């Protein structure tokens, strides 16, 4: 009666929106959530909810309270890069009848509107951070009216959930210093059992419920026995047709959910486990519906599979040869090995139904929102290692389409030996919340970097401002050191302090490092290593810049070191005098093929990480030399999911050292690393610079253009669209050396966009001319 949602005052023209699927009365712990306090008003609010239960209404309706009310900008802070693409055009689509622009700043890209043209800016938590830090330095903190945060528990111990502490006690250092609405915060996660301690420190009401709309059955399978959380027997199992193999009865639980009419996902430890496992259960789908790498049986789908294995074909990537054998037949597999575009394609089958079965990895488990009737996992023990609590809770979450099935089922398969072990993950329950901030060693590298940002943004000068931040941080919360790292940055020239006494300013150093978002940690070594370089530099070739903005703070693969050596030989004179000038020595070459001896316990042993950054930059140099995908995973055996994390990796990366060298003054480095960035993103040479600035041109559409006579967007403005298609036909990659009178095909979608609606080659060739045309109207 009174949750119905036309009886909360909302305008009328967004209540229609939301009825376009469902959503006409909410739920009983949504409208608690919003009344219970002073949440409404502006108060900050910490809620938790178990997954698919809703958690998104909440958010948008309070952020939407804020865009209207107070007419201010709001900010959704996301993870990952693809669920926070996968946020953007869920939110474009909402809000979009009452005027509201809507756009995103992630990982690599940047909007083409202002800041103050935006109402809603959709970021990342390193994106975010930088953000901030940008409304610091030009006092325009006042624009901000709200943050909201999405997956309130990578608080506690993450490569970049730290960022999301920072930001926070940013916020509440600065909403501190002004002590009606201020700034309010909008946090959500998955039950945490320090929860309320969140809330406390954010002066944030506090909401917690259990609801689901779909129950979940967590159950655990040894042998054929099927148990609940509490050991006592749900399901003796029998297989309807049994099949040779492994068969802990994989096979069979997969065909039992599929003549259902239903869905299931199933994960496994390796990436090569699920190649393996949609290849027999593919292979034994065909044999068994009848009874004894083709066209799509015949149903109302054949059009639809038939356009997914186009839009694979029409890629970078190609068409995977696995994929080729499963996905005629409803089954595919998803892992990092994958290229993004190859995997929104498999997300996107799955959740329309077209692929029935997907064998995944623990990728997708922390992925996008992805749903199923059965989830099965393999066996609790991952990457030789026991299986973690949360990815576990993440796994059997997408167990239960809301609105479709009756339950979810959650099979977890074992051995008498592993069978302990696996009712502990039933059982189990999430670890509290650390501060990734703390205390053997007095320093931190998470507390030097966030008393940098607040020392150089100039909201916090003197010594006693200081402490006073010590008071809004997560870690007091739970309720010196500061003064440790105040010091560190006086040692090393990041900070000065003045004789009024004891003030402390930032130095060029600082400046610049706080403007590059770079670590205080790193910036030591690169400072030096910047400097080295420029008293002897390389110019003939492009490998020494692209060796200064080669990333290496991580692990993008497992490099074979005798590969290495046999392309060490075959390397040209001018890239071995490079090799020469970094660090790189041929006997720790040698040494390294002969005995895998990684030592590295030595500081000094970043000497391994000098061969690891030279081994990257040649991967990057063919890149931006339009070397092939399959050409470059074949040289140096790495797979096309490691070279595209890598790329979107350096291309951030390059960006900073560019910032870095021009908050120096160090003009001739700047001028040299300005142009790599933009190479490194698209793994383009300088021609196609210009091509790509439209949306719908990639490395090997700006080629083929380029090779027909369009060169620049001008040239592409005027061009005859009917021209435009017939070249875009000839960038395909084909099986059988290629590049029946089809009258069908003129309206086959087998071009993929982003939030996108299926393109022809004909549409996707009218809409580049057409965005050619608008582009080069806005240059004059
Ligand atoms: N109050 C609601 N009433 C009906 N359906 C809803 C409501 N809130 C969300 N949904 C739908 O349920 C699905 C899952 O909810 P979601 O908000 O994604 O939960 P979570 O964020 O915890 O995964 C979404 O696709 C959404 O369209
Ligand atoms: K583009
Ligand atoms: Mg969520």
């Amino acid at each position: 009666d009174k949750l119905l949602l036309a009886n909360w005052g909302l305008p009328k023209a967004v209540l229609e929106k939301y009825h376009s699927f469902g959503v006409k009365k909410m739920f009983e712990w949504q409208a608690e959530c919003l009344l219970l306090g002073q949440v409404l008003e502006g108060k900050n609010l910490v809620y938790s909810a178990p997954t698919s239960a809703g958690k998104t209404l909440v958010a948008e309706l309070l952020i939407l309270k804020r865009v209207l009310e107070m007419r201010k900008k709001a900010l959704f802070i996301l993870p990952f890069v693809s669920v926070a693409k996968e946020k953007k055009y869920y939110l474009q689509s909402l809000f979009q009848e009452v005027g509201i622009k809507v756009d995103g700043y992630m990982g690599s890209t940047s909007p083409s509107r202002h800041f103050s043209s935006l109402d809603i800016a959709v970021c990342t938590i390193e994106r975010a951070n930088g953000l901030i830090n940008r409304l610091i330095e030009e006092n325009k903190m006042d624009l901000l009216g709200m943050v909201v945060v999405d997956e309130l528990h990578m608080l506690g111990d993450s490569h970049r959930g730290y960022l999301l502490e920072l930001l926070l006690t940013k916020i509440c250092y600065i909403t501190r210093k002004s002590a009606s609405n201020a700034v309010q915060i909008v946090g959500m996660s998955a039950t945490l059992p320090n929860l309320e301690l969140v809330a406390s420190w954010l002066n944030a009401e506090l909401y917690h419920t259990d609801f689901r709309p779909v129950p979940l059955l967590e159950s655990v399978k040894v042998g054929n026995s099927i148990y609940d959380s509490s050991m006592k027997l749900v399901r003796e199992f029998e297989p309807m047709l049994q099949v040779k193999g492994d068969e802990d009865h994989v096979v069979s639980l997969c065909y039992e959910t599929i003549c259902d009419n239903h869905s299931v996902l199933l994960f496994c430890p390796s990436k090569k486990w699920c190649e393996k496992l949609a290849d027999i259960i593919a292979r034994e789908f065909y044999n068994l519906h009848h009874q004894a790498s083709e066209c799509p049986p015949v149903i109302l789908e054949q059009k639809e599979l038939l356009e997914v294995m186009d839009q694979l074909r029409r890629l970078p990537s190609g068409l995977d040869s696995v994929l080729q054998k499963t996905v005629p037949w409803g089954v595919a597999f998803h892992h990092a090995g994958l290229t993004f575009e190859e995997r929104d394609i498999i997300e996107g089958a799955f959740r329309q139904g077209l692929i029935r079965v997907l064998a995944a990895t623990s990728t997708l488990s922390s992925g996008v929102n992805l749903p199923a009737r059965r989830v099965i996992i393999r066996t609790p023990i991952f990457g030789g290692r026991p299986l973690d609590i949360l990815t576990y809770k993440q796994m059997v979450g997408r167990a239960g389409r809301k609105g479709v099935d009756t339950v979810g089922e959650s099979i977890l398969i074992c051995k008498n030996s592993e069978k302990s072990k696996g009712i502990a993950l039933l059982q189990g329950s999430l670890k509290p919340v650390r501060s990734c901030l703390q205390r053997g060693e007095e320093v931190t590298g998470s507390m030097i970097r966030a008393i940098l940002e607040i020392i150089v943004g100039g909201v916090a000068s003197t010594s006693q401002d200081m402490h006073t931040y010590a008071a809004c941080t997560f870690l007091a919360a739970s309720m010196g050191a500061i003064e440790a790292c105040v010091m560190w940055l006086l040692e090393n020239e990041f900070i000065q302090s003045t004789e009024e006494g004891k003030v402390y300013h930032p130095t060029h150093l600082g400046s610049a490092t706080l403007s590059s978002s770079l670590s205080p940690a790193d910036t030591l070594d690169i400072f030096a290593d910047l400097q080295r370089a420029m008293k002897g530099f390389v110019l003939e070739n492009d490998l020494h810049i692209l060796y200064l903005v080669t990333p290496m703070f991580e692990d993008w693969t497992t490099i074979d070191w005798y590969r290495f050596f046999c392309l060490w030989e075959k390397l040209p004179t001018s890239m071995k005098r490079v090799a020469e000038l970094v660090g790189v020595e041929e006997g720790f070459l040698a040494r390294c093929v002969k005995g895998k001896v990684v030592a590295r316990t030595e500081r000094q042993h970043r000497q391994m990480a000098i061969h690891k950054r030279f081994f990257t930059s040649l991967v990057l140099l063919d890149l931006i030399s339009e070397v092939p995908l399959r050409e470059i995973n074949q040289k140096y055996g790495c797979n096309r999911g490691q070279i595209q994390s890598l790329q979107q990796s350096a291309a951030v990366y390059a960006g900073m050292i560019t910032v870095f060298s021009n908050r120096l003054g160090w003009h001739n480095m700047e001028l040299l690393l300005s142009q790599f960035q933009k190479r490194l993103t698209f793994g383009i040479q300088r021609e196609l610079c210009d091509l790509v600035r439209v949306s719908l041109l990639n490395a090997q559409r700006a080629r083929v253009l380029y090779a027909s006579g369009f060169h620049t967007v001008a040239d592409l403005a005027r061009a005859n669209i009917v021209e435009v298609e017939v070249i875009l036909k000839n960038a395909v990659p084909f099986k059988s050396a290629r590049k029946e009178a089809v009258e069908e095909r003129r309206n086959m979608r087998t071009i993929w966009v982003t939030g996108r609606k299926g393109l022809t080659e004909r549409e996707a060739a009218a809409l580049i001319v057409e965005e050619a045309r608008m582009i080069l109207q806005q240059d004059l």
